[PDB]
């Protein structure tokens, strides 16, 4: 918007994606900050619709949108704590208590989304932002979709996620349940938080690092950097068969999950 840019300074780019970028906008008079996602016409049509459904403390707030020619402008909560990735020291991760707290907040967000029949489909640290009190905020619903209509689930079939975070059934099954896919990527996020590295390029047979995990070689990186209490949870999350994979209600029963640190 031309009138918007007259009163709001587009200060800097917060991030760049495939079909555009997110910018920090600051009102010159009030100094209010908002994030402006600019998309040259990710599924932007469904993104807006899904964003309109969301209302939760661990999801990036959606203020509104408008079209200006062929460009779509989405107005989002500015998360001034930045990205989760920037709390992860490469090859080291972060303190276990910090990882635990973020993971609880991630579960809170995912439980909310799943409760209203929405799957994010691209959970990774780049899409987990932080507010000014370091509260985790799930971000970017460009790949999200509805997997439950009222109380009626449907299987999904789309392989749109970032490969290191994708569940193995996406490489093996034509159709699959939404919830265990998101649970899997949450486990990859937890691994990154605790070890500062991703375990594999992809969870395929042909990927050696995935084979090593399947064969319980937890004396190798990244696993050897992870305490056995949180590793025990990862053992239940990063289960190949999505039908045998831990569900979020059972994650809430895990010893490490509930361990005071
Ligand atoms: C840093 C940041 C703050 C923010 N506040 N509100 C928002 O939508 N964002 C963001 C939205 C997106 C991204 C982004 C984008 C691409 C890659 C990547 O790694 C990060 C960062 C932010």
């Amino acid at each position: 918007a031309v009138p918007f840019v007259e009163d709001w300074d587009l200060v800097q780019t917060l991030g760049e994606g495939a079909y555009g970028e997110v910018q920090l906008a600051v009102n010159r008079v009030t100094e209010e900050a908002v994030a402006v996602k600019i998309v040259d016409m990710e599924n932007i049509k469904k993104e807006i619709c899904i964003n309109k459904m969301l209302n939760h403390e661990n999801v990036v707030k959606f203020y509104g949108h408008r079209r200006e020619g062929n460009i779509q402008y989405l107005f989002l909560e500015y998360c001034s704590g930045g990205e989760l990735f920037d709390r992860i020291e490469p090859d080291i991760g972060m303190p276990e208590p910090d990882a635990q707290r973020f993971f609880h907040q991630l579960m809170a967000g995912v439980v909310y989304l799943h409760g209203i029949g929405i799957t994010h489909r691209d959970i990774k640290p780049e899409n987990l932002l932080l507010d000014e009190r370091d509260n985790l905020k799930i971000s970017d619903f460009g790949l999200a979709t509805v997997f439950r209509y009222n109380n009626r689930e449907r299987l999904l079939n789309k392989m749109c996620g970032t490969l290191p975070y994708v569940a193995p059934e996406l490489l093996k099954r034509r159709e699959f349940h939404a919830e265990p896919v998101d649970v899997w990527s949450c486990g990859i996020v937890l691994t990154a938080m605790l070890a500062g590295e991703l375990p594999w390029d992809q969870p395929s047979d042909s990927c050696q690092e995935y084979s090593d995990w399947k064969e319980k070689k937890t004396y190798l990186n990244p696993w050897k950097k992870i305490d056995s209490a949180p590793l025990a949870l990862l053992h239940k999350i990063l289960v190949e068969n999505p039908s045998a994979r831990i569900t979020i209600p059972d994650i809430k029963k895990d010893r490490w999950y509930n361990k005071p640190l």
